[PDB]
Protein backbone atom coordinates (compact mmCIF):
# COMPACT_ATOMS: atom_id res chain seq x y z
CA UNK A 1 0.00 0.00 0.00
CA UNK A 2 1.18 4.08 0.60
CA UNK A 3 3.49 2.87 2.99
CA UNK A 4 5.65 0.90 -0.29
CA UNK A 5 4.49 3.38 -2.60
CA UNK A 6 6.34 5.93 -0.40
CA UNK A 7 9.69 3.84 0.07
CA UNK A 8 10.35 2.86 -3.58
CA UNK A 9 9.84 6.83 -4.06
CA UNK A 10 12.87 7.30 -1.19
CA UNK A 11 14.95 4.59 -2.51
CA UNK A 12 14.34 6.24 -6.20
CA UNK A 13 15.28 10.19 -4.74
CA UNK A 14 18.31 8.29 -2.59
CA UNK A 15 19.96 6.27 -5.86
CA UNK A 16 19.33 10.35 -7.53
CA UNK A 17 21.43 11.70 -4.69
CA UNK A 18 24.43 8.76 -4.58
CA UNK A 19 24.46 9.20 -8.61
CA UNK A 20 25.08 13.22 -7.85
CA UNK A 21 27.56 12.63 -4.69
CA UNK A 22 29.56 10.79 -7.24
CA UNK A 23 29.61 13.36 -9.80
CA UNK A 24 31.06 15.83 -6.66
CA UNK A 25 33.33 13.65 -6.13
CA UNK A 26 34.84 13.30 -9.20
CA UNK A 27 34.97 17.31 -9.10
CA UNK A 28 36.23 17.23 -6.16
CA UNK A 29 39.34 14.75 -6.97
CA UNK A 30 39.27 16.96 -10.87
CA UNK A 31 38.83 13.74 -12.40
CA UNK B 1 0.12 5.40 10.10
CA UNK B 2 2.87 5.93 12.70
CA UNK B 3 5.37 4.57 10.00
CA UNK B 4 4.03 6.43 7.46
CA UNK B 5 4.79 9.48 8.87
CA UNK B 6 8.46 8.76 9.57
CA UNK B 7 8.73 7.33 6.19
CA UNK B 8 6.91 10.52 4.32
CA UNK B 9 9.36 13.22 7.26
CA UNK B 10 12.29 10.68 5.05
CA UNK B 11 10.83 11.86 1.82
CA UNK B 12 11.17 15.09 2.61
CA UNK B 13 14.61 15.25 4.07
CA UNK B 14 15.63 13.08 0.81
CA UNK B 15 14.18 16.10 -1.13
CA UNK B 16 15.88 18.93 0.61
CA UNK B 17 19.16 16.66 0.28
CA UNK B 18 18.92 16.43 -3.27
CA UNK B 19 18.24 19.95 -3.66
CA UNK B 20 21.38 20.93 -1.58
CA UNK B 21 23.27 18.27 -4.00
CA UNK B 22 22.05 20.18 -7.10
CA UNK B 23 23.06 23.47 -5.35
CA UNK B 24 26.62 22.02 -5.00
CA UNK B 25 26.47 20.43 -8.53
CA UNK B 26 26.09 23.51 -10.09
CA UNK B 27 28.29 25.88 -8.20
CA UNK B 28 30.95 23.25 -8.19
CA UNK B 29 30.84 23.76 -12.30
CA UNK B 30 31.42 27.83 -12.07
CA UNK B 31 27.50 28.03 -12.22
CA UNK C 1 8.79 -2.49 16.03
CA UNK C 2 11.30 -3.38 13.80
CA UNK C 3 9.88 -1.74 10.87
CA UNK C 4 9.59 1.74 12.67
CA UNK C 5 13.23 1.49 14.37
CA UNK C 6 14.39 0.96 10.61
CA UNK C 7 12.73 3.78 9.35
CA UNK C 8 13.89 6.00 12.78
CA UNK C 9 17.47 4.80 11.41
CA UNK C 10 17.28 5.94 7.91
CA UNK C 11 15.93 9.35 9.18
CA UNK C 12 19.17 10.12 11.48
CA UNK C 13 21.46 9.02 8.95
CA UNK C 14 19.86 11.61 6.11
CA UNK C 15 20.02 14.14 8.72
CA UNK C 16 23.42 13.35 9.13
CA UNK C 17 23.79 13.48 5.62
CA UNK C 18 22.07 16.97 5.04
CA UNK C 19 24.76 18.29 7.66
CA UNK C 20 27.88 17.40 5.53
CA UNK C 21 25.73 18.09 2.58
CA UNK C 22 25.83 22.25 4.00
CA UNK C 23 29.53 21.74 5.22
CA UNK C 24 30.52 20.84 1.23
CA UNK C 25 28.39 23.35 -0.27
CA UNK C 26 30.26 26.25 1.82
CA UNK C 27 33.55 25.34 0.64
CA UNK C 28 31.96 25.02 -2.74
CA UNK C 29 30.83 28.34 -2.40
CA UNK C 30 34.21 29.23 -1.34
CA UNK C 31 34.17 29.68 2.51
CA UNK D 1 7.80 -8.64 4.12
CA UNK D 2 8.44 -5.84 0.57
CA UNK D 3 8.44 -3.23 2.75
CA UNK D 4 11.39 -4.02 5.09
CA UNK D 5 13.24 -5.11 2.27
CA UNK D 6 12.79 -1.80 0.29
CA UNK D 7 13.46 -0.56 3.88
CA UNK D 8 16.97 -2.36 4.35
CA UNK D 9 17.84 -1.43 0.57
CA UNK D 10 17.44 2.38 1.34
CA UNK D 11 19.22 2.32 4.98
CA UNK D 12 22.27 0.68 2.55
CA UNK D 13 22.21 3.73 -0.24
CA UNK D 14 22.03 6.01 2.69
CA UNK D 15 25.21 5.10 4.30
CA UNK D 16 27.08 4.58 1.02
CA UNK D 17 25.69 8.24 0.34
CA UNK D 18 26.93 9.47 4.05
CA UNK D 19 30.29 7.01 3.03
CA UNK D 20 30.76 9.89 -0.05
CA UNK D 21 29.71 12.66 1.64
CA UNK D 22 32.66 12.42 3.85
CA UNK D 23 35.17 11.36 1.50
CA UNK D 24 33.82 14.82 -0.58
CA UNK D 25 34.66 16.58 2.91
CA UNK D 26 38.25 14.97 3.26
CA UNK D 27 38.75 15.80 -0.60
CA UNK D 28 38.01 19.09 -0.69
CA UNK D 29 39.80 19.25 3.43
CA UNK D 30 42.73 18.02 1.74
CA UNK D 31 42.50 15.12 4.05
Amino acid sequence: GEIKAIAQEIKAIAKEIKAIAWEIKAIAQGY
